[PDB]
Parts: structure tokens; C-alpha cells; sequence
């Protein structure tokens, strides 16, 4: 878990900021092979939220969720994972309207699978945003950016709390509320990002404005060359009762199917 600072070395390039510090590209020497990294470096007792992140990330293993390689005190606290080098889902789909709807089906149905083990696990992510799926390749995506990530209790099913409106569903915003139901509503979100090709949700709209679009039973429409089928699935996403919505498990279910159905 605690990495040697004289094994890593940091490009100058930095790749991404934020209130927490900075995140940048680098090199951890393992026995005999360089590995590249992504590191989160932190730059008032903002200190715990990174640990905790880590301690979040040091549990999860599966192949759709970004790897923690460890933690390293030097200079400032650094959170060391696995580089996915394409980036974030949104900004690639942005840059290559190309891609085809097989295409994205493949990267959201690993995204489905990768919040299915996020749901068995009983880990909230609370932040599943397009943004935070980063690319390995064209073909194989992953889940990031665990900083709002809760462990839920043995006993409950929600955790009870600056938020990403756009991405939350209305029990989050009536009641603080956050559950893996919670993260299907998001997915539904990032699934319209995905088919729109990374375009930003809920268009020009503030928070109270999409919660009140909501509120009426109105959802974003069917994106340009989206199936009909998985603008059923963002719906289902989006359905308003949480006890009604589905979970991972059926929603990575139907995204498996319908996906295999294309190939053949
Ligand atoms: C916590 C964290 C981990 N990472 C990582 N980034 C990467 N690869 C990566 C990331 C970006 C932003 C990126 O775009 C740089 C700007 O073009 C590219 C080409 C690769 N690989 C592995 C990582 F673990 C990035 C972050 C910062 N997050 C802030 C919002 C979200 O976009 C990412």
C-alpha cells in the first residue's frame, strides 16, 4: 500500500486539476517493468478525503474499475494508479463522432459490469458521471474518481449525507439519500452522455431547473442514431421511485443482451 518516492518519477505535464491539487502522468519502477501511472497529488485537513478514496480503491478489484498501485508521502500525499491513456469518456466521444452505437454499447455495458461489482461490493460511487469513465482503449473502459465513494453499512442500503445536480437522482435531492439505485439514475445520465457523444446533460438548465423538469415527469429525449432500446434503459434508469428503479444486476443484465445480440 505505501510506495517508495524514489521509484516514481512525475512528467512536468500535468494532466488534470481541481480543489484538491493536481493529477498528473508518471513512471513506477516495479522489479523489473516501468510502470506508467496516473497520481492524484494533493496540494485545510483535505488530508483524510484522499485517504479515504484510497482506502476506497485499495478494496475494489475488477477489471472496469481504475487500480490503485498505492499511496506515497513526499513533498505532499500522492494517490498512485493505473493510467488509462485515452481519458475521459465524454471529451474522447467529443473528438471522434466516428465511433459507432456497438461501439459505445460495448463501453457502457463495462461500465454496467464494473458498478455491478461496485453494488455487490455495497459501494456507493455517488459521482458516475461520463467524465469519470476514462478509456484504456477504444474498447475497454473504466470506472474513476472515488472521492464521493461511501462503504455502506451491513445494515443499510443508503448512506445519509457541492453536487453534480445533473447527475442525481431525486431521492438524492429530497431526502441525501445515496444508494447503488442512486447510481443506476446516474448511469442513465452518463448513458445519454455516452449516445450524445459526450454532450453535456440537461443543456443550459441549473439544478433547480432539472429537478423541477423532473418533477413533471420530463426526461432528456432519444439521442441522434441512439437504439430505441437503450433509450428504454436510460428511462428505466430514470424512473422516479427508487423501490421501482432497477439495480445493476438487470441493467447490466440488459445491456449483456441486448450487446451479444448485435454480434450475432
Ligand atoms: C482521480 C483521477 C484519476 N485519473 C486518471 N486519469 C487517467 N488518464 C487520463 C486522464 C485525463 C483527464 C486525460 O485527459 C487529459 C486532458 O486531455 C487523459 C488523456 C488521460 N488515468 C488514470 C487515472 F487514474 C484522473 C483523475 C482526475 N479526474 C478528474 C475528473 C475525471 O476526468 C478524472
Amino acid at each position: 500500500v505505501y510506495l517508495d518516492r524514489k521509484l516514481l518519477t512525475l512528467e512536468d505535464k500535468e494532466l488534470g486539476s481541481g480543489n484538491f491539487g493536481t493529477v498528473k502522468k508518471g513512471y513506477y519502477q516495479m522489479k523489473k517493468v516501468v510502470k506508467t501511472v496516473a497520481v492524484k497529488i494533493l496540494k485545510p485537513a483535505l488530508k483524510d478525503e484522499l485517504l479515504a478514496e484510497a482506502n476506497v480503491m485499495q478494496q475494489l478489484d475488477n477489471p472496469y474499475i481504475v487500480r490503485m498501485i498505492g499511496i506515497c508521502e513526499a513533498e505532499s500525499w500522492m494517490l498512485v494508479m493505473e493510467m488509462a491513456e485515452l481519458g475521459p469518456l465524454n471529451k474522447y466521444l467529443q473528438q471522434n463522432r466516428h465511433v459507432k452505437d456497438k461501439n459505445i454499447i460495448e463501453l457502457v455495458h463495462q461500465v454496467s459490469m464494473g458498478m455491478k461489482y461496485l453494488e455487490e461490493s455495497n459501494f456507493v460511487h455517488r459521482d458516475l458521471a461520463a467524465r469519470n469513465v476514462l478509456l484504456v482503449t477504444q474498447h475497454y473502459a473504466k470506472i474513476s474518481d472515488f472521492g464521493l465513494s461511501k462503504a455502506l453499512r451491513a445494515d443499510e442500503n443508503y448512506y445519509k449525507a457541492k453536487w453534480p445536480v445533473k447527475w442525481y437522482a431525486p431521492e438524492c435531492i429530497n431526502y441525501y439519500k445515496f444508494s447503488s439505485k442512486s447510481d443506476v439514475w446516474s448511469f442513465g445520465v452518463l448513458m445519454w452522455e455516452a449516445f450524445s457523444y459526450g454532450q453535456k446533460p440537461y443543456r443550459g438548465m441549473k439544478g433547480s431547473e432539472v429537478t423541477a423538469m423532473l418533477e413533471k415527469g420530463e426526461r432528456m429525449g432519444c439521442p441522434a442514431g441512439c437504439p430505441r432500446e437503450m433509450y428504454d434503459l436510460m428511462n428505466l434508469c430514470w424512473t422516479y421511485d427508487v423501490e421501482n428503479r432497477p439495480g445493476f444486476a438487470a441493467v447490466e443484465l440488459r445491456l449483456r443482451n441486448y450487446y451479444y445480440d448485435v454480434v450475432n
